[PDB]
């Protein structure tokens, strides 16, 4: 049953990083098409990834949401390991904030929701993605969140992820939790409406300094709703945040007076609001 690269027509590359590369295929026995990520065993061993990217196919395995990517199969020749991914038509996030500037408040609600509902059912599962970012949350041809790169993923009973998503303690503790996430969510909705994340500066240092001292401005146009939930998202103390544990998890998180129209129990079977 196993599948070789010759089951394959590969196409276009997707994306590509240090340690793996995502190419588009159409299986020729199904012409479907796969996002499948190509990574080079000598480069993993050398650099000392085999721990990432064996967390990273066990996380992936354990995935099964429609706002997550699905690992559909593995297989590996004698350089590369082979991963099986869905593939996303859409692409990024990142790419839709960039063409239309700024969501309105329907599609900041909408997107923000599918990235709530996602995270309740991933921090359901003990499991903290460490770099949610636009370029991470995919869009699918029904233009529906797919979230993507579990590389960096936590599993809970070291890393820091992208400098402008990068929550406080993990500067100040290096530790991580689920409110780490959360921190990233409230940087994310601050950027669907302000067009651009919120701790932005010249270099990385710099930005790291705006973190800790939480520095950084809206807009006077900002949804009011809007910056309440980022201003209890964006919160130095981890135990504070809206959406974690200590705060009582994703109950008084989806109950926030931005999501009062919001019916949370069917969001891939709605239809996305039109971006423009
Ligand atoms: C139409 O356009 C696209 C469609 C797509 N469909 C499915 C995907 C999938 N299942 N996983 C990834 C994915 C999986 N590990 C990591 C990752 O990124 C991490 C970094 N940012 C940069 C990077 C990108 C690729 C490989 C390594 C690093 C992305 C990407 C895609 C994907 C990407 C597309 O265009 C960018």
């Amino acid at each position: 049953r196993k599948k070789r690269p010759e089951d394959f027509k590969f196409g276009k590359i997707l994306g590509e990083g240090s340690f793996s590369t995502v190419v588009l295929a159409r299986e020729l026995a199904t012409s479907r098409e796969y996002a499948i990520k190509i990574l080079e065993k000598r480069h993993i061993i050398k650099e000392n990834k085999v721990p990432y990217v064996t967390r990273e196919r066990d996380v992936m395995s354990r995935l099964d949401h429609p706002f997550f990517v699905k690992l559909y199969f593995t297989f590996q020749d004698d350089e590369k390991l082979y991963f099986g991914l869905s593939y996303a038509k859409n692409g990024e996030l990142l790419k839709y904030i960039r063409k239309i500037g700024s969501f309105d408040e329907t599609c900041t609600r909408f997107y923000t929701a599918e990235i709530v509902s996602a995270l309740e059912y991933l921090h359901g599962k003990g499991i903290i993605h460490r770099d949610l970012k636009p370029e991470n949350i995919l869009l699918n041809e029904d233009m529906h969140i797919q979230i993507t790169d579990f590389g960096t993923a936590k599993v809970l009973s070291s890393f820091v992820g992208t400098a402008q998503y990068v929550s406080p303690e993990l500067l100040t503790e290096k530790s991580a939790c689920k409110s780490s996430d959360l921190w990233a969510l409230g940087c994310i909705i601050y950027q669907l409406v302000a067009g651009l994340p919120p701790f932005r500066a010249g270099n990385e240092y710099l930005i790291f300094q705006k973190i800790i001292k939480l520095e950084y401005d809206f807009p006077e146009k900002f949804f009011p709703k809007a910056r309440d939930l980022v201003e209890k998202l964006l919160v130095l103390d981890a135990t504070k945040r809206l959406g974690c544990e200590e705060m009582e998890g994703y109950g008084p998180l989806k109950a926030h007076p931005f999501f009062e129209s919001v019916t949370w129990e069917n969001l891939h079977q709605q239809t996305p609001p039109k971006l423009t």
